[PDB]
């Protein structure tokens, strides 16, 4: 009844009331790729009015470029943003802002690979969060912003498939450089851009540059 | 995000752009009671536009009652229909006609304790000459999502109460159902005669010329209006 047209994102879609958690549901159980788990709220991961959801991926692309899939995910949320005339700004590596106010997170899991995204909409949320609705200052459609994201996601996952270094352009250009981070041992310095593998490449004050890999680390904006 | 607010029925949504069948999906499939099985269009057992989808249930009702589920969904179909402004009504026992024209279909099949609920309903969908649509009927398209939340809540409601008071819907499908015409029974021993009303079983009864009065079990049975 959804009439969704693309290609493979979202050719099955799972939708639940509640469910504890979309990517522990994804992981768990035999899907197909392309298969959407999207739920109303998560108990055990994310209040009634935002889109929490996990799509299942299986890329046939050298393993390094897997690691990007997190990109897929922020930048797809930039997109469905834009289009509501909302500036998310990418915080390297898997989390979206609005002036500074986290409004969206990107969570990958992972042959089957699970990319969870959780968006505000019209939520309640955490001091310092933000969403679309306080944005907008009105409720949003959850529908149309769901169907908005997959839109973009296919597209962004079919040309990753193809072209798995075009991801990167996009998240430069929609990402925030230029101010200083804190990385947690711990270090400081300026985040300038990320390289051809998606690392953060910072530069301390020292004039040191290091190159920061996501998994073990967190990065705070100063 | 869909919202959906239903105590059973629409719990879990699993929706296809494609898929064969919704009801052998629902069938062969583990599913937790509620869950609607909906897809664009079926390829073997419904083209783009149209409502295809199927309910997961396994009712704790006494063996008797168990063939009544088809009537849910007519029913359910029927009071969807009302809420656009069309008004349908039953063929007994699985079909739902508008001006005497085909709009939707029921189909109930099952395996071990499970009951699929299957319901075919045209909305937007192209349909063959004598059929008609929701579409067809009002002049216009229909929003699809909103006929499926509409009938899910309407099955939903009539599905609790029929947890409790299974008999109450034979008096919804009597209402909202076609009587008092000439009617054949095709198959052997085939017969015609006068549709007078369904019993406490949900057995058409049929007063043919001669004054017998015969009762027609349903599921499996082919009926034509003369």
């Amino acid at each position: 009844m959804l009439g969704l047209k693309t290609s493979i994102i979202g050719r099955r879609v799972i939708y639940f009331q509640e469910i504890t958690s979309t990517n522990e549901f994804a992981k768990t159980s035999y899907l197909e790729e392309g298969t959407v788990i999207v739920a109303d709220k998560q108990t055990m991961g994310s209040p009634e009015g935002g889109l929490w959801l996990s799509i299942v991926l299986s890329p046939k692309v050298p393993q390094k470029d897997l690691p990007k899939i997190v990109f897929l995910g922020a930048v797809g949320v930039v997109e469905t943003l834009k289009e509501f005339s909302i500036d998310g700004r990418i915080k390297w590596p898997n989390d979206v802002l609005v002036n500074y106010k986290k409004i969206a997170g990107v969570l990958v899991e992972g042959d089957k690979i699970v990319l969870g995204i959780g968006l505000n909409v019209n939520n309640k949320v955490p001091n310092g969060a933000t969403s679309m609705k306080l944005e907008l200052g009105s409720e949003v459609p959850l529908l149309s912003v769901f169907r908005s994201l997959i839109t973009n996601l296919d597209r962004l996952y079919l040309n990753f498939l193809k072209n798995p270094m075009d991801i990167l352009n996009l998240v430069r250009d929609n990402m925030i450089l230029g101010v200083r981070v804190k990385i947690l041992g711990s270090f400081e310095g300026i985040a300038e851009d990320i390289d051809d593998f998606g690392r953060l490449i910072i530069r301390l004050d020292s004039g040191e540059v290091k190159k920061v890999i996501y998994g073990d680390v967190s990065l705070r904006f100063l």
